[PDB]
């Protein structure tokens, strides 16, 4: 698709939804008093996305190396550390995954509205995304005259079950009429695990759609943080300025999660290929035109 | 200042008071039919910020991707452009950006990366667009005497000067900002080749906000004519190479005439706050000219 082609796609009904949904969830998180936060595209720190089952871009800043945002992760846990309580971004990340990666679900640049709270455990935050996307469910039957799942509650997988029964959360997806949660999943330092089990969660869509939001609770002890990092083999001095937070005991326990919007609303719109309701497409291998 | 000191900071009153105005402007865009929009952080083409009297001609940060060279956004006003083009009507879209400014530029009013909600009406002129941000900002200034307690500039609409008679008056946009009492428009500005220009007059429009807080709002009307556009990015000795999907659409006759503009959420916030310095409301300060430890 060249220039002209693709503002020549009639997009009028996604982004009409896609209005719906940022007004719905926007307001979710203000009425339960989290603070709004602005995001950052660049900073000496960002989520490795590793050990995870890619390197991020880097730009130079007035002579300093910069990382462009992989996720907020670690600025939410320095936000939490401000006492700021509970807090939400709409942030962008950049992810410059392969061609392989064009499977429909993945673009190399999205938005997810992201959020932190101090204190929470989590089955707090599942019970709180419940809520929302249950909430969105009914409202988006409203918006488009369809049908959509309607559980109030979504059943529970292990990460080991999944692998066991589906061999993957793909064929899980495929599987489902309903959203589901995948739990107890190995992966990045800052997720908390305790006694081999990590407190963490992947909330899967129906019908092949694929994940729409993950998060977990939170390492904020030095000692754990940095054992996990070296075991992984990332290098410390990547991370310098969040362990020096951490090392000083700044770190607060917390849990969160991130949703992905365009995700969220490709599935609502029910299009077959997320760049779809994307004005100005980012797929993956494909360095885009506009 | 090093990590911990950031950390630190007490900013609660701030961020309270940014998501109290985060709220009331997207509500107050989605209320009057306006869509949504996501960002984009990378293109091959982005606002070039030149020939602008505001700015000292920087060039976009850079990245590769899939070995293609993209530029990190200075601004969204092409793709606010395209957005109209694709029939969305009315359009706004909280959208950072990466100015990579100088030292120069430190003045308090100023952030290497920054949010400006960024909005586009197609068919609409400067009249319109000046009297729909004097009706936001009005009702903004209305609701945070409740939020803050304090008394905020009351006038419902504000006055216009030429930027011509700026300069002759008090010398820069920075005397006059000190010398208002209330948020006043200057207009009638060369710069961009996207803002309208007829007969030697330029369809645009700056909000200034008053006791030296400086402009917090910028917009205008804008060129949709392959020729004539093309003619200004050659006057200016831009090139044509640095926007060609671009100029391919507006070759092929798809830009239509528009009116937008952009407001500074932080510059906003922190005249609301009442801070010295625009880092004292961001969580991790972008200081112009210092790389940021977080
Ligand atoms: N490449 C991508 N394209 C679109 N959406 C994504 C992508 N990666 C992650 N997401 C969404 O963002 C959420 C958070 O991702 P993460 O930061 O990877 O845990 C996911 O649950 C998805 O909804
Ligand atoms: N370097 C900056 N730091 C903070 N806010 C800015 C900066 N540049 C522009 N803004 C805000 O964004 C609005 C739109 O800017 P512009 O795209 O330059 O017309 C301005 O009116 C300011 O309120
Ligand atoms: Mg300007």
């Amino acid at each position: 698709m060249n220039a002209v082609e693709i503002i020549s796609r009639d997009i009028y009904k996604a982004i009409d939804i896609q209005t719906k949904i940022l007004d719905y969830m926007t307001k979710f998180f203000t009425d339960r008093g989290f603070k709004w936060l602005l995001p950052i595209m660049l900073s000496p720190i960002t989520d490795p996305l590793w050990p995870d089952p890619i390197r991020p871009a880097e730009v130079d800043v007035y002579g300093v190396r910069m990382r462009l945002t992989h996720s907020m992760i670690l600025h939410k846990q320095l936000a939490i550390a401000m006492g700021l309580e509970k807090i939400f971004v709409l942030s962008p990340n950049i992810r410059l995954e392969s061609r392989r990666k064009d499977d429909g679900r993945h673009s190399y640049e999205f938005t997810q509205l992201d959020f932190e709270i101090e204190g929470a455990k989590m089955k707090d935050v599942m019970r709180l995304i419940e809520e929302l996307i249950y909430g969105l469910f009914r409202k988006a039957e409203e918006w488009t005259g369809r049908e959509f799942p309607r559980a109030r509650h979504f059943k529970v997988y292990d990460y080991k079950d999944i692998l066991e029964e589906f061999g993957s959360d793909e064929k899980a997806s495929m599987e489902m009429e309903e959203p589901f949660w995948i739990v107890n999943i190995p992966r990045e330092f800052y997720d908390r695990e305790e006694n081999g089990v990590w407190k963490n969660y992947d909330l899967i869509l129906p019908y092949g759609y694929g994940e729409v939001s993950s998060g977990g609770e939170r390492e904020w002890e030095y000692e754990k943080i940095v054992a996990k990092i070296r075991a992984a083999g990332l290098k410390e001095d990547s991370f310098r300025p969040y362990l020096e937070i951490a090392r000083a005991g700044k770190l607060k326990p917390s849990a969160g999660a991130g949703i992905g919007v365009e995700r969220l609303v490709r599935f609502i719109v029910g299009a077959k290929h997320i760049a779809e309701v994307q004005p100005f497409p980012r797929v993956p291998g494909i360095p885009a035109v506009i």
